[PDB]
């Protein structure tokens, strides 16, 4: 569930977030931790984010049970806490992380 990523200045990283059988059609997202109950979603594989935003982008590849999430350009105002996530077709009140994300940014050294 926990997980930490790291990328310099003005780079890319990418995150591999693992998910199960069950979670293989669902929409997918990115986003930094709710503020109450809902995250706001930076990008997401079948949702209103849409699959590119700006700087970052997330692919789902179901026949491997993960997706990945692309954040490009780096800057250090990127790093901090993320959840990769999960939403079901019916939707809730509320998210949960499938994986916690702690995403650092180091000056291009």
């Amino acid at each position: 569930h926990p997980m930490t990523v790291a990328g310099p200045v003005g780079g890319s990283l990418s995150v591999q977030c693992r998910y199960e059988k069950e979670h293989r059609t669902l929409n997918k997202f990115w986003c930094r931790p709710p503020q109450i109950l809902r995250c706001d979603k930076i990008v997401e594989t079948k949702g209103s984010a849409g699959k590119r935003n700006g700087r970052v982008s997330i692919r789902d590849s179901p026949a491997n049970l993960s997706f990945t999430v692309t954040l490009e350009n780096l800057t250090e105002e990127d790093a901090g806490t993320y959840w990769c996530g999960v939403d079901t077709p019916w939707l809730r009140d509320f998210h949960d992380p499938i994986v916690e994300v702690e995403v650092s940014v180091f000056p291009a050294g």
